[PDB]
């Protein structure tokens, strides 16, 4: 039984978390998603959550302050804060697994140029705080990265249940002229289980090549 | 200009990055994104999408006698068609200023199992495809890699999501002083010079830090 909330200025991005998997896990009641506007915790009539930043640069900074607020609603000294950034460490399956045994998630999505450093310092004197990023490409905010995290981490939660995957197969066995490989037709065990590792290997060496320690 | 196809069987998932779209871009033609629900082109009853492996083994593999009806009325010669697994190549922000050029994605969201193979090497015969990863962790499904395949991409369009090595340091704005933490004195200090080394040092250690393989 877990709990994640996802705080954001852009609540109906996170709706997709709707669908398939996630929602599956939200109607069997083995987790429940609530999501937030941060705007909720603002208290001028412009609803300000960004400013422009110390010792400049381009771009604006969302405000400590809205954050802090948010988070000392939301959070106990229990939650895991997950962070989205670009600047993170790496979130990986690992990590995944690693979640996937944890009562209450919240992640805090980030928009413009980041959030004021001092709002994950300050949390990491209650809680514990991760800033993870999701791969090597940059989104214009969190919303997204919020939604792979929850989809890889979901997966996992008991309730629902390295090398690279060869190519999979099914009906029918021939196809615009190209043809199931026969081993997987022959119904035997064992030689399709040494063919299936050695797909996965050429594949891995050709793909990734660094999972098998080689450079990219 | 950039035409977007997006083929799932969970339409739905897609729909907030269609409003996500400036009503500008739109209209002036720089963008189109369109979902399309896979079911669309099931010939049973049933509308089945998948069916059991061969070799065995669990899961369900995704039919080539649909997506091959899908691809064929969606995609042409001129398509890049980019199909999202935890098998592809690596996505990366290179990846993503490559296909930014590029005047129609179309992108096949399947399930982790996959989409039988048939189908990629197919329309490898007659179009460019790319099977890539967005990350080293398994999703169930292709479409939240959509998602963060379709905002890496169209940030790099000029004027269509809104927006104008070492990792970035960390950043701070208003108040100096917020909850017994302060700002570093050197942000506020007029030294624009001094400024930039500070924020060089931070991102090496930071790098350092995190992500020592960038090194
Ligand atoms: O994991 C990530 N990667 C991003 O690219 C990202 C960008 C902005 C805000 C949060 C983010 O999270
Ligand atoms: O990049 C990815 N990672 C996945 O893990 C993934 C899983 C199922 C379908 C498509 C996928 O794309």
């Amino acid at each position: 039984s877990m709990k994640i909330d996802v705080v954001t200025i852009f609540p109906e991005y996170l709706q997709p978390v709707r669908q398939s998997l996630p929602g599956k896990a939200i109607d069997a009641g083995l987790v429940d998603v609530a999501v937030h506007d941060l705007r909720r915790w603002t208290h001028d009539v412009h609803k300000s959550v960004d400013d422009s930043p110390y010792g400049g640069g381009p771009g604006m900074v969302m405000k400590p302050t809205v954050w802090g607020d948010a988070l000392d609603e939301i959070c106990t000294s229990e939650t895991l804060l997950v962070v989205p950034t670009p600047a993170g460490y790496p979130f990986t399956q690992e990590t995944a697994w690693q979640w996937s045994t944890e009562d209450h998630l919240v992640i805090a999505c980030g928009r413009y140029e980041g959030i004021d450093q001092r709002v994950a310092d300050d949390a990491a004197t209650r809680m514990r705080v991760r800033e993870v990023s999701i791969g090597d490409y940059v989104l214009n905010g969190g919303e997204a990265a919020a939604l792979v995290i929850i989809e890889a981490v979901l997966r996992l939660v008991p309730g629902v249940l390295s090398l690279l995957e060869g190519p999979s197969y099914t009906r029918p066995p021939s196809w615009r002229g190209m043809d199931v490989p026969p081993v997987l037709l022959s119904g035997d065990h064992a030689k399709i289980a040494a063919w299936r590792a050695e797909q996965s290997r050429q594949r891995t060496i050709e793909r990734r090549p660094d999972l098998l320690g080689f450079d990219s």
